[PDB]
């Protein structure tokens, strides 16, 4: 207790209750997911990581959960993001025809949660969980997000949008989950264009961040998949959301 097994936070307080309540709310709000048995979903979720070493999790562990959480999403209305989760979600709460991963069942369940089990008992570990960098990368959380992100990116078609954080050192970071998983699972047969929306953090920062070296890197990487590239600066995120809420406004 003065010395925990892992470096990361333990399983989120009330994790079982929260996942279960999130599943109920989601399936109540979204009519297409009425066939979902939320107890069977929790049980599949559990079976992925309970009684398993939290540094030996595989995508296979999550396949029963992936099967139960299978969902058809409008393929042409997908919004990916990297390092700017809050604005992405604020956007999709207003622009209801667009979807982030966290607007799907599986993403909604797990959003902002941490969890892990123990190899030597059947208990959930509420004390600590492996950190991706400091402990091990094949942990329950990281493997979950890799698995579901890959599927989501594979489902995308037509014009796919991505929100990127313009305030960060690497606006596009090839070592991020977006750069290492999502980008390399956009299907060349289906995706026409990836359009980046670069969100500015500064008020007086009116650089064209679509000419940033890392954006050119993204453009170049994507061209190999025969995917076109487009980029837009969002100079004023607060004005952006205002315009999204009130699009018939003249100034928008
Ligand atoms: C796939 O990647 C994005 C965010 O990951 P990151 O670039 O901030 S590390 C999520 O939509 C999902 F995890």
């Amino acid at each position: 207790r003065w010395r925990q097994t892992w470096s990361g936070p333990g399983t989120t307080k009330r994790f079982p209750e929260t996942v279960l309540a999130r599943c109920v709310k989601y399936t109540e709000i979204h009519p297409e997911m009425r066939h979902v048995d939320c107890q069977s979903v929790w049980d599949a979720f559990k079976g992925a990581f309970i009684s398993k070493h939290p540094c030996d999790i595989t995508e296979e562990d999550y396949q029963p959960l992936m099967k139960l959480g299978t969902q058809t999403v409008p393929c042409n209305k997908i919004l990916l993001w990297s390092r700017i989760k809050d604005l992405a979600h604020q956007f999709t709460q207003v622009q209801r025809d667009m979807f982030t991963l966290e607007d799907t069942l599986l993403g909604y369940l797990a959003d902002d949660l941490t969890w892990c089990g123990e190899f030597d008992t059947s208990k959930i570990n509420y004390q600590s969980c492996p950190d991706w960098r400091k402990d091990c990368s094949n942990n329950p959380v990281s493997v979950f997000w890799k698995t579901v992100s890959r599927r989501f990116a594979e489902a995308a078609c037509d014009v796919v949008h991505v929100m990127l954080d313009g305030s960060r050192s690497k606006i596009f970071d090839k070592d991020s989950t977006f750069g290492s998983v999502e980008v390399h699972n956009l299907q060349p047969e289906k995706v026409q264009t990836l359009e980046a929306w670069v969100i500015h953090g500064g008020r007086e920062d009116s650089r064209d961040l679509c000419q940033d070296p890392t954006i050119k890197e993204l453009e170049s990487i994507i061209s190999k998949r025969n995917i076109q590239f487009s980029c837009k600066n969002i100079y004023r995120p607060d004005k952006f959301l205002q315009c999204v809420k009130n699009p018939e406004d003249s100034s928008c």
